């Protein structure tokens, strides 16, 4: 199909520069992804340090119960009373492990 | 390889008005990272400014 002398040269031009620069926002779109890597990186690090320091005041300011104020205790402790304090304190750990998975999920809005 | 006399000369311009554009967007973020070093700034200096009445 019969073409002026230039033409099929402007036609192979405008896909260069189209393919350039489609190149260059995947080269950005990379760098963000990276962004939320730090991010999560970041967050996770600042519990795990939190935790260090909190476990480490309670050593020094430690007491026990006077052998005495037992044959009290053993007098009036029913049955389901260490076992319900047990579950006081499974119930707090689940919600840190909920909490800590629903922050993971909305840096799913941190790429848009 | 042979070409009319006005070609090469659509295909430079074609890539100095690219060339210039690319070059607004890169001002125009600079600014805006600019911003978010204004609004750290404020945050910290509220922060430090409230210490001082509370303690006095």
């Amino acid at each position: 199909m019969p073409v002026l002398l230039g033409i099929p040269l402007l036609l192979r031009f405008l896909g260069f520069l189209l393919v350039t620069l489609f190149g260059y926002l995947l080269t950005f779109l990379k760098k963000g992804f990276g962004k939320i890597a730090i991010a999560i990186s970041l967050f996770l690090a600042l519990i795990i340090g939190l935790n260090s320091i909190l476990v480490g005041y309670l050593s020094d300011i430690s007491a026990q119960l006077p052998s005495d104020f037992v044959q009290g205790v053993q007098l009036i402790l029913p049955s389901n009373a260490l076992p319900c304090f047990y579950v006081i304190l499974s119930v707090k750990a689940a919600i840190f492990i909920f909490d800590v998975k629903q922050k993971i999920v909305s840096y799913l809005d941190w790429d848009k």
